[PDB]
């Protein structure tokens, strides 16, 4: 049923920038292009994990492998990438394999539930919204077991409110809000369950891990799904040959409709920082 949802990797290309980043920009400073501020974004989530030559850095969803590449050549350390997509997987093994280090390099076709390697910071951008409210704690204790005394994890990932929160915007927002995450988890992100930022403070602190305030990144993905948005719609033709009139018409009220509710302040996106006891001052 969920399947009826699969969506060829050539639809995406056709709004996404050169890089084929699924994710939040960050537009500093604010005239960047979208390519240049997806790999700001990088920067944003790398240079918080105190990333010292040697070290090894998991990236849990690692994607085409930009944000695995960016670390090895910008922090010359090894790397190791999760991914569940076959295609991302072969395209991170040759991306990786084109990088000029001696540093170790290893994409793996699993999931973080099977990984129980030793390392030493993690990142994971826009991955988490795709595992599950039960899961949660299993995820920050494995996180916070593989990493050492002075760990440090970023996770980036788009946030509901909790009903009652949402409640107080008023019950007409909050039941059309409501809704439209239902269409997300439905047929943008089949069996995906949107957190509030809260959970995710609250998970990583029963783990152990000490939380400074998230940053917001909201006003970057406006930014972001407007860009998107405009690009498939100049694209509509190409993208419609591609896939279906169908398909089209989901992803255009997928990216209007989020560049509304993340102006309305109904939706976020968090880029939370985990502290392990040990990490840097
Ligand atoms: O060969 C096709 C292909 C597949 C994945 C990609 C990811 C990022 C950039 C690209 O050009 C890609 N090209
Ligand atoms: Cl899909
Ligand atoms: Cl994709
Ligand atoms: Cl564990």
């Amino acid at each position: 049923i969920q399947a009826h949802y699969d969506v060829s990797d050539d639809f995406f290309a056709l709004f996404q920038d050169p890089t084929r980043t699924y994710s939040c920009a960050y537009f500093e400073p604010p005239e960047l292009t979208l390519e240049e501020a997806q790999y700001a974004k990088v920067d944003l989530n790398l240079d918080k994990l105190d990333l010292k030559p040697g070290m090894t850095l998991l990236d849990i969803g690692c994607g085409w492998g930009t944000t695995m590449r960016r670390a090895v050549e910008r922090f010359d350390v090894n790397v190791i990438g999760l991914t569940l997509s076959k295609n991302q997987h072969a395209r991170c093994e040759q991306v990786l394999a084109s990088i000029d280090t001696n540093r170790s390099r290893q994409v793996l076709l699993q999931g973080w539930e099977d990984f129980a390697e030793p390392v030493d910071r993690i990142v994971s951008i826009e991955a988490f919204e795709h595992f599950g409210h039960e899961n949660y704690d299993d995820f920050f204790k494995r996180c916070f077991n593989i990493m050492p005394a002075d760990g440090r994890m970023t996770v980036q990932s788009s946030v509901s409110y909790h009903p009652y929160e949402m409640a107080a915007r008023g019950k007409k927002l909050s039941f059309e809000t409501a809704r439209f995450i239902k269409f997300i988890v439905t047929e943008i992100f089949p069996g995906g369950r949107l957190p509030s930022t809260e959970m995710m403070v609250e998970h990583g602190e029963k783990a152990g891990f000490t939380v400074p305030e998230p940053l917001s990144l909201r006003p970057h993905y406006i930014k972001t799904l407007r860009i998107w948005g405009d690009t498939l719609q100049s694209n509509k033709d190409k993208a419609i040959e591609v896939t279906s009139e169908e398909v089209y018409n989901r992803y255009m009220k997928y990216l209007r409709g989020c560049e509304h509710y993340f102006t309305d302040e109904m939706l976020d996106c968090s880029l939370v920082t985990y502290l392990k006891p040990g990490a840097a001052a």
